[PDB]
């Protein structure tokens, strides 16, 4: 289990950025971030954390990908 990175080409298909602020995309909202997204498994890993999209990564928390969904 490792830190996913942003070259990564899983990471591409998603579109996935460690800091939401530096998403420009149609579908980001500001305040969307793994963190508060329902992939995003242990709630309380406040900085990198597993990503059910990405398995055998750590993603994060402050981060975004086009797979994104509230909790
Ligand atoms: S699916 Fe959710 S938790 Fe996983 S990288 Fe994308 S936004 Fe972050």
């Amino acid at each position: 289990m490792e830190r996913l990175s942003e070259d990564d080409p899983a990471a591409q298909a998603l579109e996935y950025r460690h800091d939401a602020s530096s998403v420009q995309h149609p579908a980001y909202e500001e305040g969307q971030t793994c963190l508060n997204c329902l992939l995003y498994t242990d709630a309380s890993a406040q900085d990198w954390g597993p990503c059910s999209v990405f398995p055998g990564k750590l993603v994060s928390a402050n981060g975004w990908c086009t797979a994104w969904v509230a909790r």
